[PDB]
């Protein structure tokens, strides 16, 4: 299953919603304690994570520290300890079931800093800062390291990305983007990073460029159908998909699949309501 958690629709939304690719249905799960968008999604143990992100009430708009995880098999969210600086906007990898929460803004702070948690001690330590401020950062994990791509440092949206060393405790640049994007979806598929969608600070885009470490390049993939900017994105069973996003006018609820073997997007699903500022992430459906 694919779920799909918090958003953003007019105010930030709580929704917990899992897609079965096979099935064609969207499973409602128990709401996020509170809700939020600008969150990242991931999966360890099994269980899923939703860290981070903003709470946009009509009463009052907070950025969030926090980390809370969902379990398939209860149905049922659980706080965990939170991290050190509200992150909206923020980018997730994971690196040996340690989660890192990478950039993300606190207000009018833009974050280079970066932190890791531990779920076996349920704790959050402080990394190396990464070279750059990055909100809106797309985060990848390739043979046991650290990508941070795109992003918009409170001035200039980015095409830059770097690469962090866990052991080394250090960031070093790698080859930039062939196009600037913030907000964009980041993923790994096979052995390339995929950055999809994003904002240039004049269009939504629909491009995708993928990179490979043995060459360490950026090459251009087959685009998406809709412009999409503050996408989910997600793998599963060797296809990409991307969900929902924001194209200048409109909250998507669009839902593309990339097939790498034919190099094609298709059009699989639609979500219950359009939405951008999604966590997404594939774990074990729930349970009857």
């Amino acid at each position: 299953l694919i779920y799909t958690a918090g958003g953003y629709f007019r105010q930030s939304l709580s929704y917990l919603e899992a897609y079965n690719p096979s099935d064609g249905t969207w499973l409602r799960l128990a709401d996020l304690q509170v809700p939020r968008s600008g969150l990242a999604g991931c999966v360890v143990g099994g269980l899923l994570y939703a860290v981070g992100g903003r709470n946009n009430s009509p009463d009052g708009n907070t950025d969030s520290s926090a980390l809370d995880c969902y379990n398939p098999m209860t149905n049922q969210w659980s706080p965990c300890a939170p991290m050190s600086v509200p992150r909206n906007r923020i980018g997730v990898g994971v690196i040996d079931g340690h989660i890192y929460a990478v950039g993300g803004s606190h207000g009018c702070i833009h974050h280079n800093s970066v932190e890791r948690y531990e779920p076996e001690r349920d704790e959050w330590h402080l990394v190396a800062p990464m070279l750059t401020r990055r909100i809106g950062v797309g985060v990848a994990v390739l043979n046991r390291l650290l990508y941070a791509v795109g992003g918009f440092d409170g001035t200039n949206r980015l095409n830059s990305a770097e690469c962090y060393y866990p052991e080394r405790n250090e960031w070093r640049m790698i080859t930039a983007m062939n196009t600037i994007r913030s907000g964009a979806g980041v993923c790994v598929l096979h052995n390339c990073i995929y950055a999809a969608g994003g904002y240039d600070g004049q269009d939504q885009l629909n491009s995708v460029e993928r990179y490979d470490v043995a060459t360490a390049t950026w090459t251009f993939v087959a685009p998406m159908k809709h412009r999409r900017s503050a996408l989910g994105i997600t793998v599963h069973q060797g296809r990409i998909y991307v969900l929902g996003g924001y194209d200048g006018h409109t909250f998507l609820d669009s839902v593309e699949c990339y097939d790498p073997d034919t190099d094609t997007w298709s059009e699989v699903t639609r979500m219950t309501s359009g939405r951008s500022g999604v966590g997404v992430a594939v774990t074990m459906e729930p349970s009857r």
